[PDB]
């Protein structure tokens, strides 16, 4: 996994803050993402951003596949938001579901699944790479599980369907926590089918063991326009 420092060229800054992320070149021939300051060495999946190489002595360098559109959150908010429509958004949701199903199967917990933590490439490829996105049992008692990730996935569906807005518009953290424990849940967002809001509701069940698996979510999302909304019609935004 270890590569020589002189094999890397750092071209453009992409982000900063703990360290930075650059776009660059590996071995003079490969566009890569470079980040400066073991799970990533074990995990492998087409919907998981792929580690390429490391420089493991301070100053440390992490080298992964390049994702050309930046974060899903940035992508949704930018020039592309205006044009995404439910079939695109449902498709991206399904890809992430697929990523998380691999994580499910491998026995890992992600713990911070949300749009800022997903990357987007060419051709709408999406890949896996604070109260408001967190399941109550996780936020309150540190019970982080795949089931709390499923909760976050529910919140990400709303980010997808509102094209990147903050969940719980106008409420502050303390307000979200209090309200959600009292049984509040986000209503159906404008022009988004009730059947998809119902999936969100399934992710936000109080009993973490009653929430759907990712394998279930992936299959539902892949099949959505044949099995669930065979008669869908694009509207003004979705
Ligand atoms: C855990 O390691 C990383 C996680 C995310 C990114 C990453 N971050 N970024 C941008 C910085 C804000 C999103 C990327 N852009 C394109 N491709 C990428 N792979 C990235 C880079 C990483 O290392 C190269």
């Amino acid at each position: 996994w270890e590569i020589p420092r002189e094999s890397l060229r750092l071209e453009v800054k992409l982000g900063q803050g703990f360290g930075e992320v650059w776009m660059g070149t590996w071995n003079g021939t490969t566009r890569v993402a470079i980040k400066t300051l073991q799970v990533m060495k074990k995990l492998r999946h087409e919907k998981l951003v792929q580690l390429y190489a490391v420089v493991s002595e301070e100053p440390i360098y992490i080298v992964t596949e390049y994702m050309s559109k930046g974060s899903l959150l940035d992508f949704l908010k930018g020039e592309m938001g205006k044009y995404l429509r439910l079939p695109q958004l449902v498709d991206m949701a399904a890809q992430i579901a697929s990523g998380m199903a691999y994580v499910e199967r491998m026995n890992y917990v992600h713990r911070d699944l949300r749009a800022a933590n997903i990357l987007v490439g060419e051709n709408l490829v999406c890949k896996v790479a604070p109260i408001k996105w967190t399941a109550p049992e996780a936020a309150l008692y540190g019970r982080f599980t795949i089931k709390s990730d499923v909760w976050s996935f529910g919140i990400l569906l709303t980010e997808l369907t509102t094209k990147g807005r903050v969940p719980y518009p106008g409420m502050v953290n303390r307000e979200v926590l209090d309200q959600v424990e009292r049984g509040y849940r986000m209503p159906c967002p404008p022009e988004c089918p009730e059947s998809l809001h119902d999936l969100m509701c399934q992710c936000w069940r109080k009993d973490p063991e009653e929430r759907p698996t990712f394998e279930y979510l992936q299959a539902f999302l892949e099949d959505y326009f044949t099995s669930t909304e065979p008669q869908y019609q694009p509207g003004e935004n979705l």
